């Protein structure tokens, strides 16, 4: 089997990007963000807090024939923003481009804080990282592409997503039309739970290519490129104006700058980052200061390769016995 489906931001900014997800029979159909940060599939529901529910669309388990209480079972989870959400699961038939798995766990949300509130273009999380860390108590959960996986062509999804325009979900084959040159392959450490991969180094616009390991994560599921203090340092320092700002949170740089592009390796091969993908416009309505895409990893713990590089490549998610991550140019 195989599935695909289109993936489309949910902002002039690419903040993030959602994709239909039909649940339940008859099918209700949620708008999720697929992260491949995370390993959870949850959902604004019909037992979501009310007043925590702001135009979201709800799944209704009580609605679908297919619908089961996974008995017992809870979960709770916390994001990188800080962000939050739990609730109570249920085993329900869940369908992605065509591609349909049956008993799949659909955590209902009772529980989601603030941010979660104020995106009502998001009606939940599909996760994509490795099911060790799926948060489900006291019986741990497969995530879509585990529970997919058996049955696709190929044990493999991509991630092909577009800067201010709709990208695409491939599950179980690689769309050899949907990039160019060749796709580099390179090694996956699982013992996070993430998509952990090293890159071979980076250069700043037309300057040389620094030659240094960055172990960080391919995560769809963040905006921005978060990398040491020293590289992110070495980008802005060639932006007139540019400078970190305590009271904003990161680099801000003058909405008047033409941005350099970033370059990052993969083995042999370079991934290229235009310019324009780095900016995440005035950091309030009006402002002249904007708001930069590659920021520092520093208070964070971990390198995440987030939409601002992954959007600028097409990306294989192998999940082959040994897994494996591909980049190729598009
Ligand atoms: N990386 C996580 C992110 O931190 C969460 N934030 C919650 C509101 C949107 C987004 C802000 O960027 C979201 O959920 C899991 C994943 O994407």
């Amino acid at each position: 089997s195989t599935g695909s489906a289109t993936t489309t931001p949910i902002d002039s900014l690419d903040d993030a990007y959602i994709t239909p997800v039909q649940i339940g029979t008859p099918a209700q159909t949620l708008n999720l963000d697929f992260d491949t940060g995370s390993s959870d599939l949850w959902v604004f529901s019909s037992e979501t807090t009310a007043s925590e529910v702001d135009g979201q669309t709800i799944y209704t388990p009580s609605k679908s024939t297919t619908a089961k209480l996974l008995s017992g079972a809870t979960w709770s989870i916390s994001y990188g923003d800080g962000s939050s959400s739990s609730g109570d699961v249920y085993t329900d038939t869940v369908s992605v481009g065509g591609l349909t798995v049956t008993g799949q766990a659909v955590e209902s949300a009772k529980k989601v804080s603030s941010s979660f509130t104020e995106d009502s273009t998001i009606d939940g999380l599909l996760g994509l990282a490795f099911s060790t860390l799926n948060t489900v108590s006291p019986t741990q959960q497969k995530t879509f592409f585990d529970n997919a996986k058996a049955s696709l062509d190929s044990p493999v999804f991509t991630a092909d997503l577009g800067y201010h325009a709709p990208g695409t979900y491939n599950f179980g084959f690689i769309d050899t039309t949907a990039y160019t040159g060749s796709i580099t392959y390179t090694a996956v450490s699982t013992k996070q739970g993430f998509w952990e991969w090293t890159s071979t180094g980076y250069a700043v616009g037309s300057g040389t290519f620094k030659s240094t390991s960055i172990d960080g994560i391919a995560d769809t599921g963040t905006t921005l490129l978060y990398l040491p203090a020293t590289v992110v340092s070495a980008y802005w320092a060639q932006v007139s104006g540019a400078k970190s700002s305590s009271s904003v949170g990161g680099y801000v740089f003058p909405c008047s700058a033409t941005l350099p592009s970033f370059t990052f390796g993969v083995g042999s091969a370079r991934i290229v980052i235009p310019g324009d993908y780095i900016d995440f416009g005035p950091i309030s309505t009006g402002s002249s200061s904007c708001f930069g895409g590659i920021q520092s990893s520093a208070g964070i713990g971990i390198n995440i390769f987030g939409d601002v590089a992954l959007k600028a490549a097409f990306v294989v998610f192998n999940g082959a016995t040994t897994p494996t991550l591909g980049f190729a140019s598009k």
